[PDB]
Order: C-alpha cells, then sequence, then structure tokens
C-alpha cells in the first residue's frame, strides 16, 4: 500500500549524460549512439540573449568549438547540426551506455520524470506533468538546461522532454527531442507567458481511484451524473473537459475498484462545489492532477524496469 | 526556480538489486562486493509467519537453497549467516558494478530516497522521511521487501534503510543495512503499535525557507517569537520541539534569505494556529516536513553527484 510521487529508475540516462561547453556557456547533452543533442542556446552569447540570429551563429561555429565531456572522457565533435532548437553534436564515440531508447513527443497531461543535471551531473530525480499550458513545474537553475524528461518501458527509455528555459512566473519550457518547443515558446530572452494553465481531470479522477485502492474513501457519494452534467461542472472549476477516451482510458481502474466513472465523476463534482472541508486524502489538502491512470495501475500493480 | 519532493540519481544503486529466491518466497537483495544483504524472513514460509524461529529456520536452510539471481545471471551462494534482521548470502562473485558505499543508521528527521524494487529489478525512485516514530510512508507492494532507502555524498552511496513490512496501519517499518530495526517492530505477522507520531518541525521551517527563495512569502509576517513560547504552541500541534541545534541548522537559509530563525517560527506559529486560508505554499496546502535544511540547501544550490 501507500502512493508517492515516484519517478523511473534514472541509471539508464544518467549514463547518457554529457558536458557541453561552446565558448563560455556550459550546459547538459544527451550522448546517444555517436550523437550528443543539447539546446542549440549552447551557442548564444550574452549579446544574443533577447534576440538572437541563431542560423549566424551556427555557421561559423565549427566542430572544435564544440567541448563534449562524458565524465572525464573528452569526446572529438567530428560534425554539427541544428534541427529545430536542439543542435545535434556528432561525435567520434558512440555511447557504450546507450539503452534501447525512442524519442516521442507528450501530450498535455501526460507525465514524466526529469533526470535534474548541472555541468553534465545528475542531481536529482523527481516526476512532471506536461501542464495543459505546456509548461512543467519543475525544479531548474541555472546550468540545469539539457536535462531531460522520460518514461521507461520495461528496457526502452522514451525521451519527451529537454529543458531550455524558466519563464518570468517561475515554470518551466523546453522541447521535445527534435528542438520543437511544446508550446508556443521561442528560446530568447523575450516576453512570452505561458497562458491559463487548467487542471487536468482524466488525472485527479485516478488519483481518486488511487485513493480508493489505498482505502481513503470518504469522498464517496450516492450519486451519479452525465459525462455532460460534469462537464459543466469542469469548465467552470477550469478543469480539462472529460472525454470518452478518458472515460475508456479509466476503465482499468473502475473495474479493479467497482466503482463506475461516472460516480466518481460525481465525487469529484462534489469536491469542486464544496470543497475538502479540511480533509485530507492520500495526504494532500489539494486535489492532485499530476497522475495518469497508467501511473496509478503502475504504482497499485508493481510494474517494473 | 521551483522546489519539488527530488530523489538521489539512483543508477548506482541499481546496478545493486539482486533477486533472491529461498523456497517459495522471493524478495530484493543488495548486492555489495561479494555479500547479498537481504531481509531474513525470506525464509520464512506460510506457517512460519506469526512467529517464525528464525534461528531454527535458518538452520534447516543451506547454501544452495538460496538463489541468487543478478538480472539474468546466477550468483553462486557459498556462505549465509544471519546478522539481526537481515541475512547475508555470501556469493562466487563481488558485484562489478559497487559503488563506493556506507552503511549508516539515520536519525528520526532525516530523509532519504528509496529505489522501489520487484523482484530485483527497480521500478521507481521516491523520497522520504523517517517519521519521528520510525516508520516511513512508503509506496510499497508485495515483493517490495528488500527495496533499499539511501543518500549520496558525491560518489559514495550512503544504505540506510532497508524495506521489511507494512503494518496492518498502512506505514512501513525496516532496518539498517545491519538488520536492526527502526523502531519497535519484530519481523513477524504480528498486530505492532507504531506509537504518536510528530511533525518535524526544523523540517517544515526548512520548507518555509525553501518557500522564500522560491518567491512564496505571504505567510512572512509582522511578528516574532520565542524559542519557548514557539514550543509551547509546537506541542499543542504535535511539533516537534525546536532546540538551538535546530536553529544552528537553519543558520545558512537564514542567512541567505535574511529572515532570521526565531522569525520564521513566528510565521510558522501563525500558519499553525490559522491555517492557510486556502492559499498554497510552493503548491501545497499543508505544511511539508520532509525536507531537512540540507535537502533545501541541496535543491536550491544544485549540489551535483
Ligand atoms: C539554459 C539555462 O539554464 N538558462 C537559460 C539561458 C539562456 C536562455 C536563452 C534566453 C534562450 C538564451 C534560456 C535559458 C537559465 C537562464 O539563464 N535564464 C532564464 C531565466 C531561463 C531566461 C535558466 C535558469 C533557470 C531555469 N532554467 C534555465
Ligand atoms: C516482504 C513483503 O513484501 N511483505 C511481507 C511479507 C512477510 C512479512 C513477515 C510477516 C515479516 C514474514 C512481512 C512483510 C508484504 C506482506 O505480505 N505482509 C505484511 C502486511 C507487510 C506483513 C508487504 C506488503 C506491502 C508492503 N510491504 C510488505
Amino acid at each position: 500500500s501507500g502512493f508517492r510521487k515516484m519517478a523511473f529508475p534514472s541509471g539508464k540516462v544518467e549514463g547518457c549524460m554529457v558536458q557541453v561547453t561552446c565558448g563560455t556557456t556550459t550546459l547538459n547533452g544527451l550522448w546517444l549512439d555517436d550523437v550528443v543533442y543539447c539546446p542549440r542556446h549552447v551557442i548564444c552569447t550574452s549579446e544574443d540573449m533577447l534576440n538572437p540570429n541563431y542560423e549566424d551563429l551556427l555557421i561559423r561555429k565549427s566542430n572544435h568549438n564544440f567541448l563534449v565531456q562524458a565524465g572525464n572522457v573528452q569526446l572529438r565533435v567530428i560534425g554539427h547540426s541544428m534541427q529545430n532548437c536542439v543542435l545535434k553534436l556528432k561525435v567520434d564515440t558512440a555511447n557504450p551506455k546507450t539503452p534501447k531508447y525512442k524519442f516521442v513527443r507528450i501530450q498535455p497531461g501526460q507525465t514524466f520524470s526529469v533526470l535534474a543535471c548541472y555541468n553534465g551531473s545528475p542531481s536529482g530525480v523527481y516526476q512532471c506533468a506536461m501542464r495543459p499550458n505546456f509548461t512543467i513545474k519543475g525544479s531548474f537553475l541555472n546550468g540545469s538546461c539539457g536535462s531531460v524528461g522520460f518514461n521507461i518501458d520495461y528496457d526502452c527509455v522514451s525521451f519527451c522532454y529537454m529543458h531550455h528555459m524558466e519563464l518570468p512566473t517561475g515554470v518551466h519550457a523546453g522541447t521535445d527531442l527534435e528542438g520543437n518547443f511544446y508550446g508556443p515558446f521561442v528560446d530568447r530572452q523575450t516576453a512570452q507567458a505561458a497562458g491559463t494553465d487548467t487542471t487536468i481531470t482524466v488525472n485527479v479522477l485516478a488519483w481518486l481511484y488511487a485513493a480508493v485502492i489505498n482505502g481513503d474513501r470518504w469522498f464517496l457519494n450516492r450519486f451519479t451524473t452525465t459525462l455532460n452534467d460534469f462537464n459543466l461542472v469542469a469548465m467552470k472549476y477550469n478543469y480539462e473537459p472529460l472525454t470518452q477516451d478518458h472515460v475508456d482510458i479509466l476503465g482499468p481502474l473502475s473495474a479493479q475498484t467497482g466503482i463506475a466513472v461516472l460516480d466518481m465523476c460525481a465525487s469529484l463534482k462534489e469536491l469542486l462545489q464544496n470543497g475538502m472541508n479540511g480533509r485530507t486524502i492520500l495526504g494532500s489538502a489539494l486535489l492532485e492532477d499530476e497522475f495518469t491512470p497508467f501511473d496509478v495501475v503502475r504504482q497499485c500493480s508493481g510494474v517494473t524496469f
């Protein structure tokens, strides 16, 4: 029993973290096979910070301007290329610790683990969700860019996030491993505000199922509702709309707890309309929305990797 | 910026997790050098649970009854011994991945990272505190016994916890790596009282400093207090008494933020007496006590390993 915010074991990603230094700027890169991936703003100077011409800065750089360090092993860069907002440094050595991996682009609401890193070295691991407004509420200091987010399915690491920047509000913005920003953000020091984030409804419901599984059941009521009536309530409380897909996704938890999804929707509706009355659910006084249905199952079922 | 419950990178521990099988029951072991550490109750069976005679049960076993698997590779057990509540299987082979390590017995209120494992395979990593009553509020299912908790200091893994059991109460009990239980618990299937818990005051204050460092400052008050006055309040709200030692441990945070320790206590006193009025501190509606002052500094300074 018990329910905690659990990250994937980070070993397979730790062996891929390197340090990338171009001129005065050092950040983290991802070493897979003979390629190092890192944010393109490594080639920026403090001058270009407000609006850099990335094509200009790049074409002028050559292979030896990039210092890549895997632990104490210096890698020799034998090629470089820019793909969207990431740099791909070709190195002379394939990473002997390269795991089975894929690059994926996650949807809002999906969770992943972040291995926060500085100067190529791992600092700690925690779980994040891609917020509906395409930011993440992470823990990133200066030099953390290039840290990555990932999921692990048995032996295969699915890289989904590379960290690039903090917004003025303290939230975090980044790309997939093809360099495409999540959300409308760009890699310059400009005026870019996240936008109103909403609550991931299907996740709150999964966590409510998790609560029931662990014996917290006070919030359960004698009411049901409809998807339409519930969506009216979710919209008033800045909750993502619930779809038939979300309902289908919640089947497994519904069949384990014997609690119909619409019945749990009626519970969540009462919790949104009346608040929590100073009670706690799974040790929290807020409705928690950073567990997917897969997370709840995996944590209540023991899936390993 | 930002602040999350952050675990140490788990890689060094991942290469140490093996599967130990003795007859019917299989659990997780810790393979360091040529020794595999696991809960001695792996030698129990169905009828032995309520009050096993471990000395007697161990006698009925010899080396070949203990199946150790490190991945698909089989380890040959060549010696076996009981140390308090842990079995020590001496094996044919030193773990080539053995990190630099120590065994330590931590103090209540200290934190560590847990690498939750099933069948010798890691499934996730999370941070938690040794409660004042020597339990931990973890996430552990059947077969998770043998999973370990640890801290890392640069390159040395300090193993401090091995998981043994869930109390019917839902919290978790285990031992140091010499097999001595934290708290009054015994490794038998019997009802066992954990005893009154307390909130870890110094950690709450450390987390309030973390909050200030991250821009949540609404709770900072126009008031002060005294150690004895604060402790009268702390004891009413089931908080650990604050000592000068705790004050001194808070010195660096107080120095960084410019807020005297006894002033932050005045802030904490009023949160305790009045609640949060539906405000959140670092995304929480409860006062968090699972961050040590060192945890905060490490996270807000980007310490690396
Ligand atoms: C990479 C990094 O850590 N940055 C960062 C530097 C430079 C940029 C641009 C503007 C694209 C050149 C973006 C990010 C840190 C930083 O220096 N500044 C801001 C606040 C992100 C603009 C940083 C600090 C904290 C968290 N993430 C990133
Ligand atoms: C090892 C394990 O996962 N146990 C467990 C088995 C056997 C024992 C004793 C009674 C000491 C032989 C202790 C723990 C799980 C379990 O089956 N039962 C209890 C309730 C913990 C006693 C278990 C399940 C969940 C979390 N931890 C352990």
